[PDB]
């Protein structure tokens, strides 16, 4: 079949939306002028689940590097979020399903996202969650062994204190705690503190366990248990996981299906 190999760009995306000029599909191509996109590109192609941003190939030509990666048409979970609100409990719980899955599925490969929060995390036209830009990806396990991660990077308001603190740290508590501060922005429609640092006056607030303060006094009793264990400074006690798939609120009903 002639031109299915053609694709015309439409919208910018932030990132253009790419449609085949024979068969209509839309997918989402990143366009990275190389005049740090080669290691994108590769963690890209260990990637297969259903809450990843999916990754179809890659073409370059001359200094521009074309990405052929799945498109969300929903956008950014970023917009879902009411500002001051939030958004309604069981869509809350829904996404933060989705978002632990697909955590799961890639610290289970041995990748860590580091950089974790709702601008990245993409809606499709189910709004089905998927994890989106691999830039600041890297690999933490290779063949069964752990390396400790030092490089600073991620967001500040989403960065776990010991990134702030240590010299070295372990990879998948950082994504823990980033992925915990996603749920405080759903539930209350703002972040918590510009960054945990001792000198943040919010951060020592939570520290001092003032929840009749916001974020938290937006938060009901059940969720917020859950924050309290998943926002703990000392990341060899924060919750795991595992755990977090045990928890109380995590495990509630209270989302009807589609
Ligand atoms: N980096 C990156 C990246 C970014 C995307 C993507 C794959 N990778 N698929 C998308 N689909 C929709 C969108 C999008 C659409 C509308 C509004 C905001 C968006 O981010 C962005 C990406």
């Amino acid at each position: 079949v002639p031109f299915v190999e053609d694709w015309d760009l439409v919208q910018t995306l932030g990132v253009q939306l790419a449609v085949n000029r024979v068969t209509e599909e839309a997918v989402a191509v990143k366009i990275v002028d190389m005049k740090n996109i080669k290691k994108e590109i590769c963690i890209n192609k260990m990637l297969n689940h259903e809450n990843v941003v999916k990754f179809y190939g890659h073409r370059r030509e001359g200094n521009i590097q074309y990405l052929f990666l799945e498109y969300c048409s929903g956008g950014e979970l970023f917009d879902r979020i009411e500002p001051d609100i939030g958004m309604p409990e069981p869509d809350a719980q829904r996404f933060f399903h989705q978002l632990m899955a697909g955590v799961v599925y890639l610290h289970g490969i041995g990748i860590t996202h580091r950089d974790i929060k709702p601008e990245n995390l993409l809606l499709d036209e189910r709004d089905n969650l998927k994890i989106s830009d691999f830039g600041l990806a890297t690999v933490f396990r290779y063949n069964n062994r752990e390396r400790l991660l030092n490089k600073m990077c991620g967001t500040l308001p989403y960065v776990a204190p010991e990134l702030l603190k240590r010299r070295e740290f372990h990879a998948e508590p950082v994504d823990v705690w980033s992925c915990g501060i996603v749920l405080t922005a759903m539930l209350a429609g703002e972040l918590p503190w510009d960054q945990p640092s001792d000198s943040c006056q919010e951060y020592s607030d939570w520290k001092e366990k003032k929840t009749y303060l916001n974020p938290w006094k937006k938060i009901d009793s059940a969720p917020l248990a859950l924050l309290h264990k998943i926002l703990v400074e000392n990341p060899s006690a924060r919750i795991t996981i595992p755990d977090i798939k045990k928890d109380r609120w995590y495990n509630k009903p209270l989302k009807k299906g589609a």
